[PDB]
Order: C-alpha cells, then structure tokens, then sequence
C-alpha cells in the first residue's frame, strides 16, 4: 500500500519582441447628382417667313 | 498486477505588459470632373471686308 503526496512551485519570465511592416492600396469612385438642376437642354431651332 | 490513482490540483497567476509604437505615412490623389460643363471652348477669329 503505497503513497505519496507532491508540492511543487514554478516562476517563468518571459520577453518578446514583434516588428510588423503593411502596405496597402485603395481605389474609389463616386458619382453624385442634383435632383432639381439635373440636365440642361439646347434646341437647334430655325425661323421660317 | 499494480495500480495507481492521482489527484492533483494547480493554480497558475500571469502578470504580462506590452508597449507599442507605430508609425504611417499616406499618399492620396484625386480627379474629379462635371459632365454639364466640362470644358471651355476659346475661338481665334478675323474679320472680313
């Protein structure tokens, strides 16, 4: 009939150390209108006599 | 013909800190043009007699 009781203590350090490079690209469009003013019309016209 | 039972129990603290430093640089362009008036139209012209 055996036994046996254990007690053990543990201490860590640890140290890092990170470099991170990124580079990135973007592109966008757009497109905006005005719902009151939204085109301008020109009529070729002619006088007749 | 051996056998064995064990019960054991562990308890764990972590302290940690971190410092970081960053640094960006950014570069835009951009063009933008009005479909209504997009151009302006200069004529040279002479008179005749």
């Amino acid at each position: 009939f055996t036994g046996n009781i254990t007690t053990s203590y543990s201490h860590t350090t640890d140290n890092s150390t990170a470099v991170q490079d990124s580079n990135g690209e973007s592109w966008n469009t757009g497109l905006s209108i005005n719902k009151g003013e939204s085109a301008y019309i020109n009529a070729n016209v002619r006088y007749y006599n």
